[PDB]
């Protein structure tokens, strides 16, 4: 229902619209690491979230480095799954080249256009994919203008040659945070989000209003994941400082995917200690984390 109703999603004027030219906010889960927890992410499991959680888009987060796809490509399977998952269950689908401890997205760029030119040759004419080109760009060595950007300018080709208009979440510096400088030199391709990434555990009022900020310039701004507990993914969780990212990110506009669907003994992840793979879950196999997000997208 979901994407047969919004269709092919676009940017207009810094937001994100469907097909008739409405905005449109998406709200669901990322995976955690699919080469450490990619049994949480199948058909079964996200159809559960689609239909007990309200997702109406998944993020799968293959990992380059930390034993990803780099290391044993063969996740690239799994984010296959997950992308016939969504198409199957008309939702949408981040396919995120889930860069982190590799803080220089070029590090593996030539991997990077080879793994996105196969993922757009396969799922290029549907709506449902959108393209997360570097998860989270970090280190005062790496900058939009030296670095990302000129990333950016080497994958997004490759996909358009494919896909000309499905959108692309490109990442920012300071792990998924610096969108004032990437609002202030922005890329050319008319599909383009930046991704900016919180922690509720983080004191967040300027951060909030730096992504107005950015907003400000005509950026289009994806929250490709965030997460309920420190910025580490762990140290206890803080619902108060998410509540209000939450106001804010509605008021604005703002899709988001929430960090994450596993059952790791971690703040941020959704799911006990014993939660089936395949779904079903009751209150009490939802963490406090999982309790909470899930009580926000089905509100929504
Ligand atoms: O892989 C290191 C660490 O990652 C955390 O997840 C991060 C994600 O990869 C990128 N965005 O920030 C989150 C939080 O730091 C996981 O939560 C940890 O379990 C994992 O060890």
């Amino acid at each position: 229902s979901v994407v047969e109703e919004h269709g092919q999603l676009s940017i207009s004027n810094g937001e994100l619209v469907n097909e008739r030219g409405e905005q449109v906010q998406l709200k669901g889960m990322s995976s955690h690491g699919l080469q450490w927890y990619g049994q949480f992410v199948n058909y079964e499991s996200m159809k559960w979230l689609r239909d007990d959680w309200g997702i109406n888009v998944f993020r799968a987060a293959m990992y380059t480095s930390s034993g990803g796809y780099i290391d044993d490509p063969s996740v690239k399977e799994k984010v296959k799954e997950a992308v016939e998952a969504a198409i199957d269950l008309d939702i949408y689908v981040i396919i995120d080249w889930h860069i982190l401890s590799d803080n220089d997205p070029n590090i593996y760029k030539e991997e990077a256009k080879d793994f996105f030119d196969e993922m757009s040759e396969l799922y290029g004419d549907y709506p449902n994919v959108i393209y997360e080109i570097a998860n989270e760009p970090n280190g005062s060595d790496v900058t939009w203008g030296n670095q990302i950007k000129p990333y950016a300018e080497e994958v997004i080709p490759i996909i358009r040659n494919n896909d000309p208009n499905n959108i692309i979440i490109v990442g920012t510096g300071t792990w998924s945070q610096d969108v004032h400088h990437a609002a202030d030199n922005q890329l050319a391709d008319p599909n383009v989000m930046y991704a900016f990434h919180f922690y509720a555990g983080t004191h967040g009022q300027n951060l909030r209003d730096q992504v107005d900020y950015a907003l400000d310039q005509g950026a289009a701004i994806f929250v490709s994941e965030w997460g309920t507990s420190a910025a580490t993914g762990d140290g206890g969780v803080f619902l108060d400082e998410a509540q209000v990212w939450i106001d804010f990110m509605d008021e604005r506009n703002l899709s988001w995917a929430n960090w994450s669907l596993t059952h790791k003994d971690e703040s941020s992840a959704a799911l006990m200690p014993g939660a089936n793979p395949t779904g079903g879950w009751t209150e009490a196999e939802l963490s406090p984390s999982g309790t909470f997000v899930r009580e926000k997208i089905r509100e929504s």
